[PDB]
């Protein structure tokens, strides 16, 4: 009856729980209106997309609330997507039930056959993408993962996407060397704060996109051996979960100067080594450095325009390798 698109935990009979950016619930209903009850651990933001039209977003902040998603529609069958805009670090969310007024739930859409997993950091979270000032610091309201390069690429390809991304995370270090779990430590989890492990058999993508290393080179440059080994470890893990996946290793568009040259050198070394070792389904993609001609979001993170450029590039790369025309 309902599609739960993402890494969801179903252990609580009161309602499915999720954390990662871009987690979304998708359903068909008959009627004129729809409501949902949401519990949120922090300041999470959502958007309802109803018959293909995105509605003004709303937050549910460290509380449980019943929210009217849409109303006053022509009575009939409608398609609804409820999208978690904000990232896992802003808290787990539990969906406690829908209400359709005098209407009803209808058969759910067929799940998409094409599947992508994205693994990344602030760029894939779409940190700050609805801010237009690079001087402004992070606000949850301005983080719109629906307009991340990852979400846009998935819609371009008629694919579902799981967005396994955490702002500031790296392969060898987090932003500014702040201590914390690194990507390989969070990657195994459905709910990374509470230790609920993800069962990798539940979602086997044909494509994995990795965009990591910005935090490894934006302040103090990571050690080459350490970084290359860490990146290889991650690819090994992805390959062990998904023997048949095409893996796209991506650099850009936030790195600049020497940090960008070193990151490019190290990641292309990783890809070339995987290829020589016999894995021909590991590829490299570079998003050209943002130069200001497409503006900036909060803390210099990519604008929606820059996300759109990335999505055009990445869509064409995946179409090429997969034949996903
Ligand atoms: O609060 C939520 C979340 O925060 C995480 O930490 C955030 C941190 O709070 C931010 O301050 C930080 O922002 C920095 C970016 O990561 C970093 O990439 C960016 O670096 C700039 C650089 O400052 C700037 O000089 C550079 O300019 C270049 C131009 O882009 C080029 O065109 C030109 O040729 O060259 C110049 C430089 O010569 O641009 C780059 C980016 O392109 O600076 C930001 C700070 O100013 O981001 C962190 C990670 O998201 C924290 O980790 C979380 O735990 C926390 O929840």
């Amino acid at each position: 009856g309902i599609l739960y698109n993402g890494r969801f935990d179903f252990s609580d009979p009161n309602g499915p729980k999720c954390a990662w950016s871009g987690s979304n619930v998708e359903l068909n209903f008959y009627g004129t209106e729809a409501s949902v009850t949401i519990k949120s651990g922090g300041e999470n933001w959502f958007q309802a997309i109803v018959d293909g039209n995105p509605l003004p977003p709303f937050s549910v902040n460290a509380t449980t609330s019943t929210v009217k998603l849409v109303s006053g529609l022509a009575e009939g069958a409608h398609h609804l997507v409820l999208w978690k805009r904000t990232e896992a670090s802003l808290g787990e969310v539990q969906f406690l039930g829908f209400d359709f007024g005098s209407g009803k739930l209808l058969a759910a859409p067929k799940p998409l056959e094409r599947k992508i997993e994205f693994i990344g950091d602030s760029i894939t979270c779409a940190y700050g993408n609805e801010g237009t000032s690079k001087e402004q610091s992070f606000t949850p309201k301005n983080e719109n993962s629906y307009m991340s390069y990852a979400a846009i690429t998935a819609r371009n390809l008629n694919a579902s996407a799981n967005m396994i991304a955490w702002s500031g995370i790296g392969l060898t270090m987090n932003y500014g060397g702040a201590p914390g779990p690194l990507i390989m430590d969070r990657y195994p989890y459905t709910l990374p704060y509470s230790g609920v492990r993800w069962d990798f058999s539940k979602y086997v993508p044909q494509v994995v996109v990795i965009n990591l290393g910005t935090n490894d080179f934006s302040t103090s440059f990571a050690d080459k051996t350490k970084f290359v080994t860490a990146y290889k470890n991650l690819i090994s893990e992805v390959r062990r979960n998904y023997p048949d996946a095409h893996i796209f290793c991506c650099v850009g568009p936030m790195l600049w100067g020497t940090g960008l040259d070193l990151c490019r050198s190290y990641v292309t070394e990783v890809v070339n080594d995987c290829n020589r070792s016999g894995d021909l389904k590991v590829y490299f993609v570079e998003f050209p450095q943002q130069d200001g001609s497409t503006g900036y979001g909060e803390d210099w993170h990519p604008s929606i325009a820059t996300h759109q450029l990335m999505a055009e590039r990445l869509t064409a790369e995946i179409k090429n390798k997969l034949g996903w025309l």
